[PDB]
């Protein structure tokens, strides 16, 4: 499979069994095709579909509200907003690209993966329509920056924390590699998207917000590099992937994993079991890419000997019994998010207990959740 | 005496008197409230018709919302029929603009009407009236007097009345319209149209199948149904029905929902059981504000089965002191501040000084813009 943001071993396995006519996989993929029909019909979304413009006056600039920031009722105008960690302010739904970037990413990811498995041009054609409109269209495509992501009303300082919103469309950028060679994805489409991704990568690496987010000491820094690797893999910069893993990701794990395997930065959050998991999910998506060029992020040590498997070990009994979690968790933890994580970490580590638990938790066979498409092994 | 309506009339009367006498503490407080209310003077009046997705009637004037705990079923190709996840609000609710717009309207109209009653400034009555006309009576922008499509659920086959509870945000604004009668801005023609709207809404509430079913609900839905009912009846000056509703529906429902230890078993089985225990009593509290203005105290009057609402407060009081000791499901954090007004209301009605003290110790923030706290300077 081409380099991209997915378990390549599982995708290659699905395509091969589908091409041999294997009954269980053929039936599974035929279910997924029924699920994907809505994305063939879906009108492509654009970041420009908003009324309230960002301070640039440019509808092509992505803008969202940082989700944990609320108006202050003791201020006459509610300004400046104040932080309530773990409490999502419903005002976030006033910025259409918060949910539309998710809907776009799901649509393009599903369609590109189904084109890779089946070879049906109808999937590449629809994938291409979503990609062109979200990324490259000179009127409807988004500017390659995250300047106004997770803005906060009244906040004086610039922040890079909104960059983490990019993971919702950077997975779609990576899956675009899967539709290269189709009739629908022309050399002109590829050149424009190569150019967009080059500009997005430039902004990521050199803007102040990008720089600050690259140095964040919690899951923001881990997710930044997961996104970075998606952009770099799209652009075939395998040398850069090696450098990022060795000079950013591994040092970050070494600093963020404690000696007992806990993630102290996540333990002080109000949703601490969720944010411990979210950190490892960032490592999990990074590893899907690094392991396609021979770097296993679950078992490769930092310079201090700490390994990401130690973080899984610490959390494993709490994936078995979330009720035993002893740190602040002000909403219930969804055990199901452990399923793909424990499968990913278990296979990478040869840890059969992890894989068994991933299957016992499982995923629903007929779920339409697009990220579960490769994981028939869990359904 | 203040007009009959959905507010603590004793505190409102005391604010108006002190304000007219020039008392410093009250004058300063009301001047803050006036600064707060300025955004409502400028605010463009909202309308239920400001939606794109129309309801099955094809009438933009029909109120329609999504029942908040119902979600697409990902294991179905079209996600239909939706399934219930108690206590987990599905963000799709924000696709129906009147969910939050009925809230914003209710806040604007309540604040402006209360401030006209306290200050006598015509500017507050004029703005209040603009919001009322647009939301209720306007022949194009005003809502139809029903809740047929409130809290609909995609794929659900049966009709439900559970969405009626959405009415409490605008029925409080209806009640406060009584406060602007006599202003120059609220004409006799305006009052007549709103009287006719409220009469039609009252008919729908009482005689539609959805209204009848909600009137029979065995949990906080039944209590909120009658709290809303009293607001409509008080707006219409039907003091006879207020007495009958209190004696024949509210007290028997309240008595039937209270267990031997004072707990509310219908609310204890919810995923937000401390919230829904509190929410049940808030319905009784708002109901009592109206009944006690004609001499019926719902906190201390026993039902015919011997149960009295004070017993429910007694059960919950230690958990307002320490919400973490709550031993039932509460999958999101409980806001202790919601205990403040509840304990003041129940404490004052019962002569329980322990409750009132706790109410002030928890307190409300002096400068808050929350319109429901306007009468409660005693807590600020
Ligand atoms: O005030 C409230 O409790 C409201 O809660 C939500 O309504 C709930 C509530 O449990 C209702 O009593 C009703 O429950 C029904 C329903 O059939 C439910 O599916 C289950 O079978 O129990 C029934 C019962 O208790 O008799 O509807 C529930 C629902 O989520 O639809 C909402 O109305 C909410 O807005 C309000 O806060
Ligand atoms: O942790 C996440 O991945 C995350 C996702 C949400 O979308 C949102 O970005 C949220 O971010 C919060 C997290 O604490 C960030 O690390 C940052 O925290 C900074 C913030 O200014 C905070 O008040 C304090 O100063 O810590 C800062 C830091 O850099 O640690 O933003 C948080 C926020 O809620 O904005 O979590």
């Amino acid at each position: 499979a081409p380099l991209g943001p997915f378990n390549a071993t599982l995708l290659e396995q699905l395509k091969n069994d589908y091409q041999k006519g294997e009954k269980e996989v053929t039936r599974y993929i035929e279910l997924q095709e029924k699920v994907a029909e809505k994305y063939i019909k879906m009108t492509p979304l654009s970041v420009t579909a908003k009324k309230k413009l960002p301070p640039s006056k440019d509808p092509r600039d992505y803008m969202t509200l940082s989700p944990y920031w609320w108006p202050d009722s003791t201020k006459i105008d509610g300004l400046p907003y104040i932080r309530k960690d773990g409490e999502r302010n419903p005002e976030v739904y006033e910025y259409p690209e918060r949910e539309n970037a998710n809907r776009f990413g799901d649509a393009a990811y599903c369609l590109g993966v189904l084109y890779y498995i089946t070879g049906k041009e109808v999937y590449a054609k629809a994938c291409a329509n979503h990609l062109r409109t979200w990324f490259t269209d000179p009127k409807l495509g988004m500017n390659p920056n995250m300047t106004y992501a997770q803005a906060v009303p009244g906040m004086k300082k610039m922040r890079g924390s909104g960059f983490i919103d990019s993971r919702r469309f950077s997975r779609a950028l990576g899956v675009a590699k899967l539709i290269e060679g189709s009739k629908s994805w022309t050399p002109s489409d590829k050149k424009k998207l190569d150019d967009w991704a080059t500009a997005f990568c430039y902004w990521m690496e050199n803007s102040t917000q990008g720089q600050r987010e690259s140095h964040a000491a919690n899951n923001h820094g881990l997710w930044y590099e997961a996104i970075h690797l998606m952009v770099l893999a799209y652009l075939d910069r395998t040398d850069r992937i090696r450098e990022v893993a060795e000079q950013s990701i591994l040092p970050k794990m070494g600093a963020q994993i404690a000696d007992d395997g806990s993630l102290p930065q996540e333990l002080k959050r109000t949703l601490s079991l969720h944010y411990s998991t979210f950190a490892l999910e960032a490592l999990m998506e990074a590893n899907q890419i690094t392991s396609q060029i021979g770097i296993n992020l679950w078992s490769t040590p930092a310079s201090n000997g700490k390994v990401a498997s130690q973080a899984v070990d610490y959390l494993y009994p709490f994936y078995l019994n979330p009720e035993d979690w002893k740190f602040k968790q002000i909403k219930p933890f969804d055990q199901s998010r452990a399923a793909i994580l424990l499968y990913e970490a278990g296979t990478a580590l040869g840890n059969q207990k992890y894989v068994d638990t991933a299957k016992r938790i499982g995923l629903k066979y007929s779920t339409s959740d697009v990220e579960t498409i490769p994981y028939l092994v869990l359904k």
